[PDB]
């Protein structure tokens, strides 16, 4: 049943963070709906009476959106995580509080099927698949909303009336703009999501729900090497040989489109920098691409990497890659940032990132992630779906995370300090249309609004959606009149 | 709904597979059940074709139960996880198929409530419960089956009729004994469990479900000491003063009860030793008792730890000590062994135990695991449940874990050598009723069916069940008469 938990009650103290503890989340209280007509129900209330309400998934937000401004009520909706057949024909619906570890054994174990989630169990499908969404299959799959078939969601109009309304793929109209802005427009701006339903298209769909086949065997590397290993010089040529191979083998189709890799560059006071990397073994029976791939990374020079890993099925293979809600990464403060790439950076971008990466600074958790992207997300084009960047070829993530607040300035400053020289030919943000594309709304990050920190003069929700955004402005007019759903970076009016 | 997955279908590659990667499980089917009365069906048909049948929870089994002997069947439950209100009026009920994760998530965020399940989140509690089950609560609040009020399961009889009854621990007669075998007895032995229902010890108990109360806050710490810094000497004197610390400190009821340690006593290969620990902070605010254990097992050496940690709301600092599905352990190949420490080894033992740490040998997943054992755990008597260790204070786990079959000689060579070697004065095994108190079926180690590797004349169940093996042969000759349900180490009719 659906029940509330106030002040005083001693669950409130668990409620009130997130995943990213840099934030808190301190409402009058939370409500935590069992059903969609239970959602209905508590916005009606609480817009009657004029207060303010916010809703949370995963609680994955990088920023935050969920608890600021202060709320009156938070629903919190991980109660809402069936997963089943979609009602009307095929496909299937997940409820918005449904995780991603839920879904992969859900759709794995009833149907053999897979979607392109993320590398992070624990996160959310609310917040994931509003945003976007990408994976490790994605360059065989597109985006999480390249599948999206219908969005269910709680709606306040400008007569302060809430109700749940159904916008799918083939609508058009008002409900077709409501469900163009869930294909990338980002959480916490137009609705309190009760569920999603996803169909592939035709060319990615199987029997019997119309999703994709998840891989019957997945090849599964992952090597670490050593910094004492590598100095300036082979860092630079690993990293442009990286890149360079994304930029010949990132083709819709292609048979490296079932390869994808995760490089942790970390900080050097890790000791050791880490390659991920994953390929379908259905596709590629030896792993021949792999094996290519990772010996091209380091031939010639004097870097010697050590390998583990294998063969797996593909439940254990994916969970083998990826991070679960456990350890270390619990109850940790972060900040990341976020970019796109359309070509490799300079050798003197390049040896910049390796500066920093040396600094004197704690960063036993601080690095820069580039993963493979590209393939299959790039077949649609920009404004297909509310997100815009269908050129790209790696997407970037630099990242840190720390335990204490009075070091909050420390690690922001490094990181800061290494995103913004690392694009400083370009204001210190990575710009849309040359050598990168601007950022990914899921990786929001609320130094794009500063001056100080962005001089490109390009504005977060270009820089987020680009020309999608005019599009997105006007849904958000039609659909949320009041701007009862805001945040920091909400799509404004 | 229910289905099955033969030796066709792609599912059936990763049903094959349980946690540990030594062992294979190849039916002719799996069955799927969604509910109790598919697996009475689904058992009904199986017995009545003389088909050979076993079940899986969580798949964590430390040896080969479930696919060895060959099945024909084999029962997978994790569809019925399941958790409410039980329906007598008083505690909560939790399918056979539930995670550790799943119920901590539901005690927590429904009730407030708390159960001391153990430390790894995908282990099922179908296993897990059976066997006795320990966890960071323990010394609070004893083992998982003295919270046991009631186990529904599935059982055949001498004519080949299969039931699902429900033993009370009010119950005498029969199902008193079904009741009494269940807790502790392990799985595999009875019958299919589909339901478990959990109620208090009127001490422990609170409301509104009978359940016992979640700490507000518990302190974490993790505190990683180098190797490097480590002689023999010192590496003695660490362990012997934890191990004195929990002779002193372990009765029920004491302050010192709201403590629990785990010291990761790994290889030298993995080049640092790791002690984690926990206080619930509503008994001690300050967290004065962890501060002072900590600083006492160096007080005087050389030896300096790095820590890490703070104080955190209960399910973001459980999941903070919680080893999950995902990263390194999975997919392994692994080997386990356990023992009941009634008392500190002596000086040579520990000596013994840091000369295996340091063989040449690939370890770095090989350690031994000491855990704080005792307090409420002891409170009850040997014969009252049908887990017999009732005065132990520390309890260990002797670990190695690799990838490659090739390697198995190699990894089960160095962990037999260093337990032989430790327990040489007792036949190489953890004898009971000395300083120590004999080994956790939930644990179970096969080796200990070998007289080249157990030379102490105490067959393995003693080792697991002491004196309440008479009574549990007792209860399985009652209920499963056939011994439909048998493995390598299945108590004997
Ligand atoms: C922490 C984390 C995030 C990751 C990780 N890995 C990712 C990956 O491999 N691929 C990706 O595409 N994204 C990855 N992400 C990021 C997540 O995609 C984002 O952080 C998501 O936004 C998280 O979603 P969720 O977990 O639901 O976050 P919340 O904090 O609850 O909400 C974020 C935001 O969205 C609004 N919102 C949530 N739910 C709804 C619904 N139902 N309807 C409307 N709006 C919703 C919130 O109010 C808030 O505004 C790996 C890691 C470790
Ligand atoms: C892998 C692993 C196990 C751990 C871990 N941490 C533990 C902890 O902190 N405290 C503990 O008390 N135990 C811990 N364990 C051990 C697990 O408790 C044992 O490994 C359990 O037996 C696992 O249970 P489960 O995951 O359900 O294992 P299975 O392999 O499915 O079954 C084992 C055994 O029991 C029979 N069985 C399962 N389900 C039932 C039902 N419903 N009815 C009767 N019999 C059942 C199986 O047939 C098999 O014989 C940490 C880690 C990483």
């Amino acid at each position: 049943p659906p029940f509330t938990v106030g002040r005083e009650d001693p669950r409130y103290i668990e409620l009130s963070h997130s995943d990213n503890h840099r934030f808190v989340v301190e409402p009058e209280e939370f409500f935590l709906p069992a059903t969609p007509d239970d959602v209905v129900a508590s916005l009606q209330k609480a817009v009657t009476e004029g207060r303010g309400v916010a809703c949370r998934s995963g609680g994955h937000c990088g920023q935050d959106f969920v608890g600021t401004p202060r709320r009156d009520l938070v629903l919190d909706l991980h109660n809402l995580h069936a997963i089943g057949p979609a009602a009307d024909g095929a496909g299937v619906r997940v409820g918005s509080g449904a995780t991603v570890d839920q879904v992969q054994k859900a759709l794995f174990r009833r149907w053999n099927a897979a979607l392109p989630l993320g590398a992070c169990s624990a996160v959310g499908m609310g917040g994931l698949v509003a945003g976007g969404g990408y994976g490790p299959l994605s360059r065989q799959l597109g985006l999480v909303v390249d599948h999206l078939h219908a969005v269910e969601v709680a709606v306040v109009d400008e007569s302060r009336t809430v109700r749940l309304v159904t916008a799918r793929a083939d609508d058009t109209g008002d409900l077709g703009e409501l469900f163009w802005a869930h294909t990338g427009g980002g959480g916490g701006n137009f609705g309190v999501v009760t569920a999603y339903e996803f169909r592939s298209p035709e060319h990615l769909a199987t029997e019997p729900v119309g999703l994709p086949r998840a891989a019957g065997r997945l090849h599964v590397q992952k090597v670490v090497f050593p910094w004492a290993m590598i100095d300036e010089t082979s860092f630079v040529t690993v990293m442009r040989r990286f890149f360079e191979w994304h930029e010949r083998h990132s083709e819709p189709g292609s048979p490296e489109s079932s390869l994808f890799a995760t490089f942790f560059v970390n900080h050097v006071s890790s000791g050791v920098l880490q390659l991920m990397v994953q390929q379908d073994a259905d596709v590629d029976p030896e792993g021949e691409i792999l094996a290519r791939f990772v010996a091209s990374l380091t031939e010639g020079t004097g870097v010697v990497g050590i390998p583990r890993g294998g063969v797996m099925s593909w439940l254990t293979g994916t969970r083998y890659m990826s991070q679960a809600d456990c350890g270390d990464v619990m109850g940790a403060r972060s900040a990341s940032k976020s970019a796109y790439h359309r070509a490799a950076p300079t050798d003197e971008q390049l040896s910049v990132l390796h500066r920093h990466l040396h600094a004197d600074h704690p960063g036993q958790a601080s690095y820069v992630m580039f993963n493979s992207y590209g393939g299959e997300i790039n077949r649609r084009g920009p404004s297909d779906a509310a997100v815009p960047q269908r050129d790209s070829v790696v997407k970037s993530s630099w990242f840190s995370a720390w335990q204490d607040a009075e070091l909050d300035e420390l690690h922001l400053g490094w990181l800061r300090g290494l995103y913004e020289e690392f694009f400083a030919g370009t204001g210190g943000v990575p710009v849309t249309g040359g050598r990168t594309d601007g950022c990914y709304i899921n990786y929001p990050d609320a130094d794009l609004l500063d001056p100080a920190r962005n001089r490109s003069g390009e504005p977060w929700h270009h820089l987020y959606y680009k020309d999608n955004y005019a599009r997105l402005r006007s849904a958000k007019r039609a659909w949320d009149p009041l701007n009862t759903f805001h945040h920091s970076m909400s799509i404004g009016l």
